[PDB]
């Protein structure tokens, strides 16, 4: 019926001294995502690809620059008073390194957790930047998420 | 139930001596977008997103920076056009997302405003159509204030 | 209904020495992209079917190891997995990214080849083409960029 598309972009930076957190999880690695936040480069992505869907204007809006899964689950909240129930989330997360693939199950289990949906509705995809510019330096991880909703 | 999904994307460099014009907003700024248009990076990237939902091609087919009548062209006129011809293509939108990643300038006190131009040129309500901001944390030629981009998302119905 | 949407993204250097191969199309230039045929395009719309599908990505599904299979015979190994999990393809859409060589007369031509491969009518699939305005490594021509959407229906 009143279905509505949403779309989100994030990037943060890779700096030492920081843990690496990606959909909820913590990868080893000797760098992390700089933010204001635990820098969940993903959960943001997807956080407003869910607010764009439910036309709520955005990540920075809501929650002005801790725990990103709180903010994603903060974010399902303000989804559903607005009257929307959330059908399906996708998304790609671009790093040149560390390896993603073992980690992508426990992301979707997490976010699946969070917007109480079931692990079928949710889906992470994993690229390099083909060592192509700043993401494909290691200078930052990108994501990108796509949501769709109903009212 | 016959719904399609739209995806769009755009760049434009900032140069001095043009005026800021992103979502048909002009905004106080130094510099401006560089394009054969008003070079309005928001407005391009929805108007890409509702052409590739309707799968009528793209705005550098239908509204080509070749063409001299395009020149300085008002791009909420090129918006409603687009919307004239995927609703001729048999199209009802019901709803558009966007993105604007810049530097600089503060875009937020702009974005209202923005949503109200483009409710109006798609003929929705406000509650259709969302617009978000982004800095690139400092990263690559965004980072650097070298240009903006946007992109966008539409979902229609035919 | 139960419709889900799923997004895509893939990139390839663009340097001397290999051909250009774009939605299976070859275009004339003086350079191409690494990788099989490296079809960038091809990649980003499969990407966005299985993530509408959820059922992980590219990567997973067709690794280095398992043939030499091109990006075409992808897509359509792509599209049965798809249909098996229940979902039908009901749109695509895309954005190629690159500063040179001109695509636009190319379009036609990757439209009927992704149409075919998904067994979808030909107004349910669209390409578009952008410059980079020549900023960054897409601008200088140093390689060449695509993103996809895709709906499916259960
Ligand atoms: O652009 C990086 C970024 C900023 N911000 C504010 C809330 S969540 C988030 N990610
Ligand atoms: O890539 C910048 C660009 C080209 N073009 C043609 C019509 S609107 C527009 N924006
Ligand atoms: O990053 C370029 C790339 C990697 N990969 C794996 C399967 S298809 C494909 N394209
Ligand atoms: N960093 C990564 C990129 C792509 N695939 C992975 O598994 N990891
Ligand atoms: N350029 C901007 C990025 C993010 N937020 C803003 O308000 N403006
Ligand atoms: N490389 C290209 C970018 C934009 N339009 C084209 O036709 N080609
Ligand atoms: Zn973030
Ligand atoms: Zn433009
Ligand atoms: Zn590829």
């Amino acid at each position: 019926m009143d279905f509505r598309i949403g779309q989100g972009y994030d990037v943060h930076q890779l700096v030492p001294g920081r843990p690496l957190i990606i959909g909820g999880v913590t990868i080893p690695y000797e760098r992390g995502l700089l933010g204001h936040s635990d820098a969940d480069v993903l959960l943001h992505a997807i956080t407003d690809a869910l607010f764009g869907a439910a036309a709520l204007g955005d990540i920075g809006r809501h929650f002005s620059d801790a725990d990103s899964r709180a903010l994603l689950r903060e974010c399902a909240s303000r989804v559903a008073q607005a009257g929307f129930a959330i059908r399906n989330v996708d998304s790609t997360i671009i790093a040149q390194a560390p390896k993603l693939a073992p980690h992508i199950d426990a992301m979707r289990a997490n976010i699946a957790a969070d917007l109480d949906l079931p692990l079928d509705r949710v889906n992470v995809k994993a690229k390099t930047n083909e060592k192509l510019g700043y993401l494909g330096r290691g200078e930052g991880i990108e994501a990108q998420a796509a949501a769709l909703v109903v009212r």
